[PDB]
């Protein structure tokens, strides 16, 4: 007779190809790709003939088969692709397979094939659209909003996306080389302590617990492997496959790297780096430079050469060619983005009609125009054009656009800017004719989280009522509010500034819009830019 019918034996059934060690601080340490996952499966026959050999089959089809000993037993396999997969074992004689009931295993891997579709409900002011206008529509979500801002991954209204960028992954470097992190409260500390044991000018995550093991809706279990923003990335990924999700380097703190790149020594290891991490997490679509940048003026002083220009060119080669590389490896589309300053002054230290060949997409930061870093000088932060009174206004968004054309680059790559956030001044004083941005200021306008920058939430939330002013400029096409008691003065994008420079998007034939940053929008920014660039409304 065939044998008895197995029981699977009690056991941990969730497994990874990519191991997480729980007890790292080290990047090093903390990842493991190995190119299989180790399962162990165990069986008891509590009643009849054990017979002659044992199987273990995923989904029907044998992982391993071995001698059949007596009433217990173990196997060992590996299993190459991530999934959940019905387990049975089988015993086997001359006379017939009886097989165990199914138990499901869980393989995870950094695709997030192992998860469910991470499909949540649209928040605040979000309204669904769907992405049907061929437009670029994009935004950063910030790996530390996650503790005191509260704004994770589930709260991203990633429907109303083409591209979700993730700001951002550090280069790894002590002294000289991220010296402008040492601004930030244990911020370079961090980094160290992440970079221990591992190269400088190689990535790194730059908050591990945050990144990968902080428990979030939908990676609760205490043996999900990833957790954080990165496991619910991926739940996100499989939740909305076209959806680009990518990785962006550098910023504002995390720009000093790059200025030591004409070093090919340094920018090779660099770009094998980025390989390396995008074979580790594979939800990645890509990669985004945000040197800050090329020809220096960005956090740190002593940094910027000449040189800066034709290494910006050169890393945009070699990413594209290693990328390139990637995408035939796995059949995937990977693509290639930077964001960069919008003056004329930066944009003319690099080539860029060059760049765009290795580029899909250029994000023109066309904001922070000005700010409270300059109180003497006032003005319109992002505005699409000059204002009224200054028609000579150096930085607007038609500036950046149009010293991009005018080196030649294709309209088509150029995908402009919107903030989620205003910047302002208090005390601002000394203004002629109600307009002001004539004035000068006394120090910066109290923020929602750092000095002189409030989230636009706040701005719609806090200061648009009581004594505060509210203008829209229609030459400059923007929004601003003042409080003429205590001077402040907030400069900001809103919907009709938005829809500005959608409309300038679409006229002009350029690539879509994308902001900075998304946990500091109620939806009204990002409704607008879904709606302006003739996105339909509704789900598909
Ligand atoms: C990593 C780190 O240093 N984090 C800091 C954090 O610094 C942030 C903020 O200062 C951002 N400011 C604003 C307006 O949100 C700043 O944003 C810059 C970003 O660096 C640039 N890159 C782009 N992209 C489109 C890619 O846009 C610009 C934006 C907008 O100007 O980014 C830095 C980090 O570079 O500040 C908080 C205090 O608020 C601090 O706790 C720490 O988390």
């Amino acid at each position: 007779a065939a044998p008895g019918k197995p029981t699977i034996a009690w056991g941990n059934t969730k497994f990874a190809i990519v191991e997480v060690d729980q007890a790292a601080t080290a990047y090093n340490n903390l990842v493991k790709v190995k190119n299989a996952a180790d399962v162990s499966v165990s069986w008891n026959l509590w009643n009849g003939d054990t017979g002659t050999t044992a199987k273990v089959l995923l989904n029907g089809k044998e992982a391993w088969s071995g001698p059949s000993t007596g009433s217990s037993g173990t196997a060992n396999f590996k299993v190459n692709k991530g999934g959940r997969y019905q387990m049975q074992v089988a015993l086997c004689n001359a006379d017939g397979c009886t097989a165990s009931d199914a138990t499901e295993i869980v393989v995870a891997d950094t695709d997030g094939s192992h998860l469910a579709p991470l499909k949540e409900p649209l928040l605040e002011k979000n309204k669904p659209y769907k992405q049907n206008s061929g437009k670029v529509v994009g935004s950063y979500f910030v790996e530390w909003g996650v503790y005191g801002r509260n704004f994770t991954v589930d709260k991203i209204p990633a429907q109303n996306l083409t591209h979700l960028l993730y700001g951002f992954i550090p280069i790894c470097g002590g002294n000289g080389i991220n010296d402008s992190l040492k601004e930030i409260e244990g911020s370079f500390q961090a980094l160290q302590r992440s970079c221990q044991g591992r190269e400088d000018f190689k990535v790194s995550i730059h908050d591990p617990f945050a990144a990968l093991q902080k428990a979030q809706k939908g990676v609760t279990a205490w043996d999900d492997p990833y957790k954080g923003n990165f496991g619910q990335l991926m739940a996100l990924k499989q939740a909305h496959p076209d959806l680009k999700i990518l990785p962006s380097i550098g910023g504002w703190t995390l720009s000093d790297p790059f200025f030591f790149m004409g070093d090919k020594v340094k920018r090779d290891r660099f770009v094998g780096s980025v390989k390396e991490f995008l074979q580790t997490w594979k939800f990645f679509d890509g990669v985004d430079i945000d040197w800050e940048f090329p020809g220096g003026k960005g956090a740190n002083p002593n940094l910027g050469s000449p040189q800066d220009g034709e290494t910006y060119v050169l890393l945009m080669k070699e990413l594209r060619a290693m990328l390139d590389q990637l995408s035939v490896e796995t059949g995937r589309k990977y693509e290639l983005t930077s964001a960069i300053s919008a003056g004329k002054d930066k944009i003319d230290k690099v080539a860029y009609n060059v760049a765009q060949n290795s580029m899909d997409h250029i994000f023109l930061m066309s904001y922070d125009f000005y700010g409270a870093f300059d109180l003497k000088n006032l003005g319109h932060q992002t505005a699409l054009n000059a204002p009224a009174w200054k028609p000579d206004t150096a930085y607007t968004t038609v500036n950046g656009v149009n010293a991009l054309l005018a080196q030649g680059v294709k309209p088509g790559k150029i995908v402009v800017g919107t903030a989620m956030y205003g910047r302002g001044w208090t005390g601002v004083n000394g203004y002629q004719n109600n307009i002001p941005f004539t004035g000068t200021a006394t120090g910066p306008v109290k923020g929602t989280w750092e000095n002189g920058i409030v989230d636009y939430r706040q701005i719609a939330g806090q200061f648009m009522s009581g004594e505060w002013q509210y203008t829209y400029d229609a030459t400059a096409e923007a929004p601003y509010v003042f409080k003429p008691s205590t001077g402040d003065l907030i400069t900001f994008d809103d919907a009709r500034s938005v829809q500005a420079k959608g409309k300038y998007v679409l006229d002009k034939q350029l690539g879509g819009l994308f902001s900075w940053e998304i946990d500091a929008d109620n939806g009204d920014i990002l409704n607008s830019m879904n709606a302006s660039l003739g996105n339909s409304a509704g789900v598909q």
